[PDB]
């Protein structure tokens, strides 16, 4: 069931933004770690004097690093005269983001139709305003209202990156590329899921999207198309084993973005790709699963995937689920920074051909019980 | 001139710590760009609920990078109950550290006999104590003073890297070389060279080293077998050209440390193995000189590189200079991270053998007029 009830006109996901208290070497490790190209930047060598913005791009998918100046640079700006790239940065919040949650996301940016009546229908609707529509170079609309925890969800709507950005220099901008290609979803970690969907359901029209002791419960909300989907955690308490989304609300000092999903056209190359270089400055993965669980694949979809196809997602640590429409390959890495918060998933999804329909093959769920099943009885 | 009147006993210099906010991009990034190996750790895995901490290695050059945690992991504790592997680390100071300087430089540690004493004749000549000697399980003493803005000298002893740090799992350790074994020296830019020298040689008994429109004054203080060399820099103000030191105070918000010279055993290797990683997640390095610079080499090292040697420095933009005594091998990388400041130099020092004698053929301070000349007759 899917009502459709996108109170604006959404898009697709846009750009994800990290702060940082350094964005050149979060940007390097995470270039050479996913096999991103540099491709825009806003800083020092582009007249903003306010914050240093770098800008990876895979395909579709657009990670931005964001670190601030020294305000004693942009001291005798205005907001009218800024040089700032990106109107909604402000040092403080920036600061005090970064040194509360250590390195995460800032803004889940989407793209829709008109930013300015997606940030005016959202605030009507119970949003929670952070940063007001601003019209950059009469050419590009952005708008910020609040998603859980300090991330953002960011509106960007183009007349026709962003004015002020300028492109990568060829020399300084290596053609990398592991496969990956769009992100598919953006998870948050919540003390309360309940008030967390009324709130954000409530200021986009989002609907929940329709699923199939594992410390946690969770929905996800999804656009008309479900193409944008925001999953949405909470804990569950008392539980033998402590609730990974408890430990994450620990470490973060609270809600926030928990994990990216992103789509890979082979995920076996995008994993072998990230495998050679994971003890080279790249990334880390989750210890994979015992033989048992790749043992019981066959039964769970030898009708999709050959023996030639599970053996290697036996040797990458590729797990695998299915719901009613489709088939979902996923694995996670490590966190990616110092605190066990946020980390990445690399998914590919096959099925629901009709172009591919959004959420094809759902969100991997069934693998918590697969896995501490394959555990057991692996002993 | 080496009157060696050190107050305590010098040995070598021992490592290097930036503070950082995110410990493990950093990290990581380094040691794909320098070639560095990951050699321990002291972290949440470790039981330090206070800060993280990682340490690369390359021959006997140590970078360390630490960032802190939320204060809340380690609310409970006191100084006698601490979980921190380095005592003198506190949250406030780390966070004011990074969000003033961004990423650089806390520590410039040196190897001494005796660091309580070290730390107790120091403070008795004017040195300003930043933390107290402690000994660390027995086996170990650290203290630290002051050297310049907020940047400290640390002063470690042994009785027999530290006590709570773990070694990194093999598989974790990937045994990267690009020829680095050490640090030659370590430069502080200041707004006044005069005050800088006089506190530092004050408490150390550290000597002026011997020298052979820039910008800058300069003066090496040294340890009594001049291994341990700690070059300072003033701005010159009034010139056409702005002073990069004076660049550097500003977007610094001061004081602090301006570079960090490793030396190689090989720069060629060296300086091949990091330019292939410029793009891919590496270190970039300044604007070569033109090819009048490398014409007139010739003249001034033909009796100690070959032409092979020579057009191999044109190929990879080394720069070379000379004293009475030896040669120098030198290149610069561009800043390390978002802002104009700190950057690394890679050396390599040709002569004064007896081992080689500390400070061989200088610090390159002839390179200055040397790029200019060259720069103007090349047009
Ligand atoms: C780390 C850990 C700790 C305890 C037990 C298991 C594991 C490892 N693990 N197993 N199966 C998973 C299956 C799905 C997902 C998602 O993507 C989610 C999502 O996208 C929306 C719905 C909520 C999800 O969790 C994830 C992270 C895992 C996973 O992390
Ligand atoms: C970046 C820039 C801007 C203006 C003009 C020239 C350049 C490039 N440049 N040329 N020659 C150099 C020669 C020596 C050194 C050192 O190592 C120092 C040292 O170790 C102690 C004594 C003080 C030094 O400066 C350095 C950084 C450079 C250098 O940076
Ligand atoms: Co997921
Ligand atoms: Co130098």
């Amino acid at each position: 069931k899917n009502p459709k009830s996108d109170k604006f006109k959404v898009k697709r996901f846009h750009h994800i933004e990290f702060w940082c208290g350094d964005a050149t070497n979060v940007a390097r490790r995470f270039s050479w770690g996913l096999g991103m190209r540099f491709s825009a930047k806003s800083d020092l060598s582009t007249g903003n004097m306010v914050h240093a913005s770098y800008l990876l791009t895979s395909g579709d998918l657009r990670f931005l690093f964001t670190a601030p100046y020294s305000p004693s640079l942009s001291a005798g700006e205005i907001k009218p005269t800024t040089t700032a790239s990106i109107p909604s940065f402000d040092h403080g919040s920036c600061r005090s983001f970064f040194s509360s949650h250590g390195l995460g996301v800032r803004a889940v940016a989407i793209e829709v139709e008109d930013a300015e009546s997606a940030f005016s229908i959202s605030v009507a609707n119970g949003a929670i305003p952070s940063s007001p529509p601003i019209v950059l170079n009469e050419a590009v609309t952005i708008a910020e209202v609040k998603l859980y925890g300090d991330v953002v969800l960011r509106y960007v709507s183009y007349k026709a990156f962003l004015p002020g950005f300028e492109r990568v220099e060829d020399a300084s901008s290596f053609p990398l590329d592991y496969g990956i290609r769009r992100l598919d979803h953006a998870v948050g970690n919540v003390p309360e899921l309940g008030p967390a969907l009324t709130y954000v359901a409530g200021f986009t029209g989002f609907h929940q999207f329709a699923e199939f002791e594992s410390g946690l419960n969770s929905a996800v909300l999804a656009s008309n198309d479900e193409m944008v989907l925001l999953p949405i955690n909470e804990p569950v308490h008392g539980t033998k084993r402590k609730s990974q989304i408890q430990t994450y609300l620990e470490h973060n000092e609270g809600a926030g973005l928990q994990h990216l999903a992103l789509m890979s056209e082979d995920i076996f190359r995008t994993l072998r790709e990230m495998r050679k270089r994971s003890s080279i400055g790249g990334f880390d993965f989750m210890p994979s699963p015992p033989p048992t669980y790749y043992q019981n694949l066959k039964k769970r979809v030898g009708d999709v995937l050959s023996d030639d196809q599970i053996k290697e997602c036996e040797e990458l640590g590729i797990l695998v689920d299915r719901d009613d429409q489709g088939t979902l390959l996923q694995i996670f890495t490590k966190p990616l920074g110092d605190r066990p918060t946020i980390f990445i998933e690399i998914i590919q999804r096959v099925g629901c051909m009709m172009y591919q329909s959004g959420g094809c093959g759902g969100f991997g769920k069934g693998n918590f019980s697969e896995l501490f099943k394959s555990i057991e009885e692996y002993e």
